């Protein structure tokens, strides 16, 4: 049995009964974040020890714990009594969400501001948000949510589409107290509906569409064995999931004939925040930190098959546990196909006669999730050619506001009177490194352009400098577009024919990173989003780029904290940390309902291979 | 019936006629360059005249002259003799490239060096290149193909491999004389073949690639029109085919509604520059001009169906004129078909209990060419969202020499002894705007970061500002992939229904661009390469970032002399002509034949509709 297989859900029930079992799980005890623990440096190591991660909340406002189980023993190896206003509280449970509207409903200061607005309570849906850090010191150690407030007229009316501006409250979710109700102003609510369902917003429907089939009359290339191991086209790896980062990859590795050679160790979206510069008291709070406050993998989409995926579709139903230890299957969670990819390479030769042209493909890993407004896909690809490639795909409903009478520099206007503030959506991949196992280091290529001069008489001379990252204190690194830069991954004692270190290069799409003030709460919480790539010593406890308790944390958390410990990286265990987002100006064409955007990364065999690693796809 | 009809045999064997009936074309004339030219601009469209432009070349060494012909009316427009020396050579004829090898053969200076080298001259290959301008006085006013040799040791042998470095020769194709041979030294030829067909090398083909049908059960989506007019999903355009550009689209536009909205007048890849950057006199002269010298429409690929295209394919088969005046028709050299896109829009809403998704497909017209070693596949494509995308793919043999011994700072060794100079592919692509008509401007857009203090006391807030060019003197602009510039075309006289200026926002990758001193031959003869956007104000005459004669031609001519006219750009019948390319450090991976790279740009939308021009997208 693989120690890398997806969590069984008799395991999960197994944690939920040896927690129980220990006393650790009472009526009061929730389970905020659940997740196992795969295998520790090792080689010939075949203990299989089963552990799960577990941080177990408090709903009577006792100390959470940070708690690891044995699955394989049934015993409880670690717990730990956390001090949430010193190292962050933990994940926030949908539970609190729940309750944020109802609160709010009963008390005096909301229902009075609704009323000078003319809005019936039952009508008014709040979108319970993190909350960060601010300045409000009664907030340390405790939960709180803050709510913004969204008009739906009917069942199936689209809330998004009525922003209740001026208005934003604070609440304590363990009490169950509303510390504040914050009411700056009226502004008129959006009245226009976003209903794209609605044939009146619709119009008829098109008829011009013909259908495009694909299928694979003789299945798929790709071989599932052990529920979760991919064996395609030399590629090898296994796809997990964890509850808070979604889908992880793990010992992507490219069998080079006889050799299965390893590339990456772990690969995953450690992060992603979504930070709002609306400067308004409103919202100037508001940062989602999708994967370490909300959890992803808690909220994957349950894809269709001819919808979501098209195709030969080979499906994961990954198991989740739910707040008190019971196993939860995410059916149909995870799409597992191979795609056509146009031209591979061609070459027509006039001097051998020969015309030669191979088709490319890549084999998709993916799964879509769902914060509130806004959906999500993660896309994995791995091509023939050895390129690993990472694209996230966001759509759903911009989260809206009022637009302001007179404009506003921080705000688009989307509809009537209907704003959508200016906002990031910043990943952050963790790549455990393993080009062609542990020992491995980083440089970072520019182009060099050169002088014309003695020795390039005609001025048209041009190189490439690498410059390596021997230590943590000089691995946060910034893109330059303009040289060219990239950033190279090798293994210092792997070398290929040509006696040069074996390596693969990541190449960026060198978007904006993170734009708020360096000095904001923002800024300190998620530093990682400041710099494009981050190279840190491997440690099995450094696991986010934003530290494991992200909710409430803060600052200076995850990488860093990391960073300071200036370890060794030149031909170390390394990971690498890449920062890449998109920086969202919503547009009139993203409403009601926001077509798809992507952004990405992906890293390319850079003296890796001996000669290409395709010549041996045949025609077809 | 239309005047963006492709032209026709007829047509090309007319202006033939035409010419000859003039005197201009007798026995020792050639046809350089033959295409149709595009209406004249202005409504008042009196009837159907299908002129055509010549080049004509004279072999007996006479002044050529550019000829412009009124096919319809049977009459010679006008015909201008050319100084060559002065306004550049014209295109390199295909019957000029077989001389280089052959006269060669025969000079004792060019046997003197293959003797040296022990190598047998029936089994040297010789690639005959384009010559550009530099220190050789006796080249002003004359044809000039440089010439590098390349061993071919049987006739389905791939020469590539084998270089001969230290050697090259300047030949006259006109006169036929052999005007320079230089020997720098020798240098072993790398011995390993690169017969990527060779079973050998290849090793046994892999059985594990299953089929992936891909059909149309009911046929295609799009119409095609009197041959070339494409109707797809509210999109309209015609598909023309220059022999210099090749594919270019005309009336590039979208039905909105009742309204067909124009968004591009014209779109082609005007120029397409691969400039050298080994120091080396070998080689330091090595810069095709793909478009201006070659002409990449006559080197365009037959392709085949299954292979080169999978799906539903209808293809074009566009006519170009020989060196005789004949026509020659390129059989399936055009492919247009449209694919599936994945994910258009997805979101599930928890309030409405709304699950909503929809899939994406695009439009897409290619043709791939071959320019000796390398091959180029342009792909345009158009989306459901009213995204429009150029994507180009290179492909192919590098262009190899000899690594030297001790290594290089600008080349990269493929294999032992075998160097692979670095080099750039550099695009230009012609974008003649038509945002809702003619009445254009173009806003270059930045990400605008904001100091944390009074009105942004969180230091959270991050704006934009856009920048109106309004005189071409300020048109020339750079990428800053570091504060997301962008820019915007829009049409000042035309507003969505929120009192906002339509526009479509270009989306470069923000590659580098021309590397070489600014002193350098290739800066000023391809100084469109040194900036990524440029905005000239529509001239009939203006075609060109490079201007109608590159061949061995010096600056002066192009861009740079477009925009000194310092023309109102601000609400005028405007161009962009954006330029962008690969770096290519060539890797072991890229050998023994390249496997893809991409790179390319898009347009998006930006307040064009009033509000998300897919919402009639059926689920089905
Ligand atoms: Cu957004
Ligand atoms: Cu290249």
């Amino acid at each position: 049995a693989s120690p890398f297989r997806l969590a069984s859900a008799g395991e999960i029930s197994e944690v939920q009964g040896i927690l129980r079992t220990a006393g650790l799980l009472g009526p009061e005890k929730r389970i905020a974040y659940l997740g196992v623990l795969d295998p520790a440096r090792g080689a010939g190591s075949e203990a299989e020890d089963r552990r799960f991660r577990v941080f177990i909340h408090d709903v009577s406002g006792a100390r959470p714990q940070e708690v690891t189980v044995s699955v394989t023993n049934g015993t409880v190896i670690s717990a730990v009594e956390l001090d949430t206003a010193a190292t962050g509280e933990l994940p926030v449970l949908e539970e609190e969400f729940e309750v944020v509207e109802q609160l709010l409903a009963t008390d005096e200061r909301w229902l009075k501001a609704l009323a000078a607005r003319n809005l019936d309570v039952s009508k008014v849906r709040v979108a319970p948000l993190s909350a960060g850090v601010f300045e409000y010191a009664e907030e340390r150690g405790r939960r709180i949510l803050r709510g913004l407030a969204f008009v739906q007229d009917f069942p199936e009316d689209s809330a998004w589409a009525h922003p209740v501006d001026g208005l934003v409250a604070y609440v304590d979710v363990v009490s169950k107290e509303v510390t504040r109700v914050i009411d700056t102003g009226v502004f008129p609510v959006p009245a226009e509906h976003g209903n794209y369902t609605d044939p009146e917003l619709t119009g008829p429907l098109r008829t011009t569409q013909k259908p495009i089939s694909i299928t694979q009359p003789e299945g798929p290339s790709f071989t599932v064995t052990g529920g979760n191991h991919i064996e395609w086209e030399k590629w090898s790896l296994d796809v997990g999931f964890d509850v808070r980062e979604g889908v992880v990859l793990h010992n992507i590795a490219f069998r080079d004939g006889d050799r299965l050679r390893p590339i990456i160790n772990r690969a995953s979206i450690a992060e992603m925040v979504v930070p709002y510069g609306d400067p308004s008291p409103i919202r100037s709070w508001q940062n989602y930190f999708d994967t370490g406050e909300y959890l992803v993998g808690q909220y994957a989409n349950s894809l269709e098959l001819g919808c979501d995926c098209l195709g030969d579709i080979t499906y994961l139903s990954p198991v989740i546990s739910d707040a008190f230890g019971n196993p939860r299957e995410i059916r149909n969670g995870i799409c597992m196909h191979e795609e056509d990819w146009g031209i591979l390479a061609k070459h027509s030769d006039l001097w051998s006669g020969i015309n030669y042209t191979r088709r490319n493909r890549r084999m998709v890993i993916s799964f879509f999730t769902t914060i509130g407004n806004y959906d999500y896909g993660f896309y994995w690809y791995l091509y023939l050619d050895g390129t690993i490639e990472f694209e996230a795909k966001a759509t759903g409903v911009v989260f809206t506001s009022a637009f302001p009478e007179g404009g506003s520099d921080n705000i688009s206007q989307l509809a009537p009177g209907l704003g959508a503030p200016f906002h990031q959506h910043i990943f952050s991949a963790r790549l455990d490194m393993a080009i062609d196992g542990f020992t491995n280091r980083v440089e970072e290529e520019d182009v060099v352009r050169q002088t014309m001069g003695p020795g390039n008489e005609r001025g048209n001379a041009f190189s490439r400098k690498r410059t390596v990252l021997t230590r943590e204190s000089e691995a946060v690194r910034e893109a330059d577009a303009r040289t060219g830069r990239t950033w190279i991954i090798s293994n210092p004692e792997s070398k290929n024919r040509l006696n040069e270190p074996v390596g693969y290069k990541l190449h960026a799409h060198n978007q904006p990173t993170l734009l708020a003030d360096p000095g904001s709460s923002i800024a300190r919480r998620a530093a990682f989003a400041t710099k494009d790539l981050w190279v840190t010593r491997y440690a099995d406890d450094e696991r986010y780029p934003t530290g494991d308790f992200v909710n409430q944390h803060s600052g200076g958390a995850g990488l860093p904290s990391y960073i300071a410990q200036d370890r060794d990286i030149d031909g170390q265990d390394i990971v690498v940390w890449h920062t890449f987002g998109l920086t969202h100006f919503p547009r009139v064409e993203d409403w009601p309902i926001m077509p798809v955007d992507t952004v990405g990364f992906k890293l390319r065999p850079e003296g890796f291979f001996d000669r290409s690693p395709v010549l041996d796809v045949p025609a077809n």
